[PDB]
């Protein structure tokens, strides 16, 4: 659908830290939940790791014109428009905000064929009104032995539930059987959402 607009504010409206993707995914999320704009289910938080947590991914504002960037995890905003067209919202690629699937993933995520396999790419694909009611983190995890932020944390106060004050690893985690949402291989995520 060529007239697509936007799920969210332009790139520099929106909330964002870096290295929190995970958070600034859930402000887009909430965003999304309080404007009449789009039904939140046609929207996914998209978390992207490995075994390994080492996956690279190209077209980074970290390092533009000489990807990859390696991440040890990257999340990103899906939406599947009625369109016949999903998006991706990501703030830290260098590609539009946001960017037709097909484009994204042609070249930003790249094939895995030859890629070493112990960087290829999984995804966990979370329901955007259920990465909004589960998701936690008390941030924990950017705070090193001395103890200092290896990033400036965002202002706002941790999300955390009534369940749970911290869960990332569960949403970091590609096992199937952990966490919430589906896991997907490179090839399974683009067969679901690829045009």
């Amino acid at each position: 659908a060529v007239h697509y607009q936007p799920a969210s504010p332009p790139r520099d409206a929106c909330v964002y830290s870096s290295c929190y993707c995970e958070e600034n995914v859930w402000k887009l999320c909430e965003y999304i939940k309080n404007h009449d704009q789009y039904p939140l289910e046609e929207c996914y938080a998209v978390f992207i790791s490995n075994e390994r947590k080492m996956i690279p991914i190209w077209k980074q504002q970290a390092r533009p014109g000489d990807g990859p960037v390696i991440w040890d995890y990257h999340v990103v905003l899906l939406h599947v428009s009625s369109g016949g067209q999903s998006f991706i919202y990501d703030l830290d690629t260098v590609l539009p905000f946001p960017c037709l699937f097909d484009t994204y993933v042609e070249d930003a995520i790249k094939s895995d064929d030859d890629i070493h396999p112990q960087f290829r790419r999984k995804f966990r694909v979370i329901c955007a009104d259920s990465y909004l009611k589960n998701f936690a983190s008390d941030r924990s995890h950017m705070k090193d032995s001395s103890g200092n932020w290896r990033e400036p944390p965002p202002p706002y106060p941790c999300i955390e539930t009534g369940d749970s004050k911290m869960n990332l690893n569960d949403f970091i985690s590609m096992d199937p059987k952990v966490g919430w949402g589906a896991v997907y291989t490179l090839s399974e995520f683009t067969h679901r959402f690829g045009s």
